[PDB]
């Protein structure tokens, strides 16, 4: 255990429609990816 994400912004989109900052963030919201890079 260490921090829980990291702080890279890599940005990707979750098949909710939302985009979140690093993949560990989306994986940690628990949906799935959909896009890669950001969301409207």
């Amino acid at each position: 255990e260490a921090a829980v994400c990291t702080t890279e912004w890599d940005p990707v989109c979750g098949k909710d429609g939302k985009t979140y900052s690093n993949l560990c963030w989306l994986n940690e919201a628990g949906v799935g990816l959909d896009h890669e890079g950001e969301c409207l």
